[PDB]
């Protein structure tokens, strides 16, 4: 009954961004879905999920996000994470560069269903977040 994989953070890397943009997954998963990150847009970013492995190698993990607009369901991107042996020291998964959005049309709210699983399609965790794009932070 000890969970293998604890989901622990969330976080937008970002250079450019003029403070810390970072959800702990081991809070309540319900308050954040009453708050946002803001993104300039345009800007290049990657997100970093931090998680643990406790008692077996967990292989195929994968990090899944969907992106809806106005409850609309616009985007959803797969990334392999890989394979993890237990240790008590956080890994952290970082996806590729990506870019927000650029242009009046693509400013506002977002809102982000995340899943993190893994080969046998076990849900590590699943959680759920917002992004609003703005011309400024």
């Amino acid at each position: 009954m000890v969970p293998n994989v604890v989901v622990t953070g969330l976080t937008l890397v970002c250079s450019s961004a003029p403070g810390p943009l970072e959800l702990d997954l081991t809070g309540d998963l319900e308050s954040f879905k009453k708050q946002s990150f803001v993104l300039k847009e345009g800007v290049e970013y990657r997100i970093k999920i931090s998680f643990r492995v406790n008692r077996e190698i967990v292989s195929g993990m994968k990090y899944i996000q969907h992106t809806y607009r106005h409850g609309v369901h616009i985007d959803h991107t797969d990334y392999m994470v890989g394979s993890y042996g237990p240790r008590a020291e956080e890994y952290e998964f970082l996806t590729p560069v990506e870019e927000a959005p650029k242009g009046m049309l693509a400013r506002g709210s977002y809102s982000i269903k995340s899943r993190f699983t893994d080969d046998d399609k076990t849900d590590h965790l699943s959680w759920e977040w917002n992004l609003t794009i703005k011309k400024d932070w």
